[PDB]
DNA sequence: TTTT
DNA sequence: TTTT
DNA sequence: TTTT
């Protein structure tokens, strides 16, 4: 089975101390989009935040369409996930490893980086320490690019609920009824974990 | 007999921190250059990288090319080892003394960087610690230059397996099945192992 | 009828003062690439240069492919013409301005002169005076894009013939014999004269 | 016919002022090697310097030596002409340009300069204001090399003579006889004024 | 100490 | 070593 | 990627 990367995106959450000189017209925009919730879900109208779900949402289309275009194939498998987090809210992803390799994929990381800083910031560089980096497989100095296997996701990103959970888009077919309801979350798993006792 | 040098090649695994200012015709004349598998071996395809054997395979070939041209010998025994490493990826040569003598080796080895530098990096000298040396044998202060004996292949580039072994290229006639094929290899190091047992 | 541009190139003729450090993997392919002459024709073999066209025509044919691939239409017209000077070798182009308006086109011609930096010169900036800049109407202070008419080409790059004009790659139906034969554009030359005279 | 080139060299005539820093292996070596007259010229025996003739000839070999290894053929025609100048010794030559073009030129003759600064001085670059240069076509900035074609060695190099003409090594079938004889050189400088008279 |  |  |  092909692997994954995991990429973490951190949204920021001050105006008078992460972006230095903000105007009008980006806040404005951003707090004029709102949203619902669908019918088949169990989640809160009180512990799901606007403005950062509205922008997270943006940067992970950005992401998506800024990957099927390098790439050049729109059938990628992505499952985004926004964890609330006690320091800065974090955004892990889960992009297939179908066609970029791993030395190319840093100049590739840079371009979608500058990209979405003149695209989103419109060209402001944030303070945030080290707020656009991918993770490693922690060895000593030149290690390479952790990879993402499928035992992964149900043992860091499913048991992870309400009110770190705030959005889960997901693309495949046996997750599209776990990405808003706890009890398919729940039952994968258990599912999960009978399977790793054997 | 005659002996053979150790001469070890750093290969880089990154643009936004081994390469600066990499330009763009580089890393997609590398990465449109794809390889098979030949029906003989015994390897896998998730395990053996694309780019890296790729930029492997020409520096050989450019090193063979330039001391073919230098000593002005086409018959030149060689023996070249991908062997993938914890910090940076090493590939090992075992290159015969005849002609090279010892003093002069200094400045056909610097001639030989400097032509690889302006060849595949074009005139751009990378940031890699020592990547680009050879080994002595361990004296003082100004020790002589590394020989390598018969009894050094089979007891340190034999056994490197999977995943550290990459693609071996050989010359010698009794080592044309034990390149690509684990059972050879082991065959190989167990007649050493007895034979050094006397 | 569709305007045209005018866009002049020069070309270097020294490596001891013009591109200091320079490769001898250049020079080494430029030397062997010899041309010959078509039947059809009415030129020199003495008075045609052999490297200056080389590379000319490279360059042409970079910057064709960069046009097509930027304006997304292969259907596009050229003119080109290596002019022969006494300070330095110019060659001229008559590309049309189907897509292309006239605010972006200071943006496309910097993105084709780093992609000629990059490919050709390999990050490398030659210190010749202006040696890549558009012409202007001549006005005060912010002058526009110099169009290219009909009445522009029998008037200034017709009528130069040895030992100046060098090669003049063409693309139009009436212009496919008037490309090396002198008794064309002769006749073109007079034709136009007649027609104006009225 | 094919063109010829035109590359003045300046000997020195000083060592208190031209070379500092002298061994003495080289005088002792320069002082050790007379030469003596054939009996078919007609020269003097006191108006002929020994140790500039003796430091021109070595330096036209090695300079035709150089060009031997360089273009790869062997039959090359040349011919070198020792004049005495009020100021410095000059020295100049008529090498053919089979196979050299004219922008790799510079690259060439910067070799040569240098090839016979590390094996004549060893290494020590004399401060004689442009004793190693080439003539250009006189124009403005940027001009190309001066070519030299059959009018030209009959008015500026045969009517030179004694205590001008120190040595004359010819190659050429009809100049056997005029390199250290007046009476073919009267002789074929009449030839030409009456040939050009027409 | 230079066409070994 | 540049229209693989 | 600007009269959602």
């Amino acid at each position: 089975m092909p692997g994954f990367y995991e990429i973490v995106i951190k949204v920021p959450s001050d105006l008078d101390e992460h972006l230095p000189g903000i105007s009008d017209s980006f806040v404005n925009w951003v707090a004029e989009k709102e949203w619902e919730l669908p019918p088949d879900s169990d989640m809160d109208l009180n512990l799901i935040e606007q403005a950062p779900l509205t922008v997270a949402e943006k940067l992970q289309r950005d992401f998506l369409t800024e990957w099927r275009r390098v790439s050049k194939a729109p059938e990628a498998l992505f499952f985004v996930q926004f964890e609330k987090g006690e320091s800065y809210f974090h955004m892990h992803v889960l992009v297939e490893t179908t066609g970029v390799k791993s030395m190319v994929l840093g100049r590739f990381l840079s371009q979608i980086r500058e990209k979405l800083i003149q695209r989103i910031y419109r060209g402001i560089e944030p303070t945030l320490p080290n707020w656009f980096a991918v993770t490693k497989t922690r060895n000593g100095a030149g290690g390479g690019n952790k990879v993402v296997d499928e035992s992964y996701i149900p043992n860091y990103l499913l048991p992870k609920t309400q009110p770190e959970l705030q959005w889960a888009w997901t693309n495949m077919e046996q997750y599209l009824s776990a990405c808003l309801n706890l009890t398919e979350r729940k039952r994968l798993v258990a599912q999960h974990l009978t399977h790793v006792s054997q």
